[PDB]
């Protein structure tokens, strides 16, 4: 497709906001296994970010953490609903309800790869890595962003589709902010910087039903 909008396909829920908690890398994985039930069960159910950040045990709480292992989570323990088990903020008590969801699996692409990287948006969302560590990727408002990026991938995010605007090439990019940042939470990064722009291409990742 020329073209890929999953937020007008019904399966992407509006944007959330992770406050000041490093847990980038829960909404990153939630946002990917919402839209992948949508497309795969035409159900939309959110999704608890909160049980990730209580309850995976690789990653580091408020301080960062893996998308990847968040998925392998999910597809060996399930993941329940963020109505029974809503995001407080923080990290608390890991708490096991009753689960709503799960996942078979998830894989990963090869680094650099934005050819296989659109592939696999055209089918779903993705989880990504950008650096974020800039005051130009902070303070993005609008356009196909063409400032500078941070020093290292440090902030999970999601492609939630692809486009073009003037001949430009852009991946639309879902961040955990809130809706003042970018284009009301979203970011057009330029599509086709080694590893990809902000190195959006480096360690991507999608779940499998």
């Amino acid at each position: 497709p020329n073209s890929v909008d999953w937020r007008e396909k019904d399966v992407v829920f509006p944007i959330r906001n992770q406050g000041q908690c490093g847990s980038c890398w829960t909404f990153s994985a939630v946002a990917s296994i919402e839209t992948l039930i949508g497309i795969k069960e035409d159900r939309m159910i959110a999704l608890s970010e909160q049980e990730l950040l209580d309850c995976e045990r690789t990653s580091y709480g408020c301080k960062g953490g893996y998308y990847t292992d968040a998925f392998a989570y999910v597809a060996k323990k399930g993941l329940t609903s963020r109505e029974k088990y809503p995001y407080i903020f923080q990290q608390g008590q890991c708490y096991q309800k009753e689960k709503v969801v799960k996942i078979s699996g998830y894989r990963r692409i090869p680094k650099n790869d934005e050819k296989k990287l659109q592939s696999v948006v055209a089918q779903q969302v993705v989880s990504v890595g950008v650096k974020s560590k800039s005051r130009d990727f902070q303070h993005y408002r609008s356009g196909v962003f063409s400032g500078a990026c941070g020093p290292r991938v440090d902030h999970a995010v999601n492609i939630v589709g692809y486009g073009s605007e003037g001949g430009v090439n852009y991946w639309i990019v879902r961040n955990s902010w809130g809706t003042n940042w970018g284009e009301n939470g979203y970011m057009r990064i330029p599509r086709n910087q080694s590893g990809g722009y902000c190195g959006i291409a480096v360690q991507a990742a999608y779940p499998v039903y």
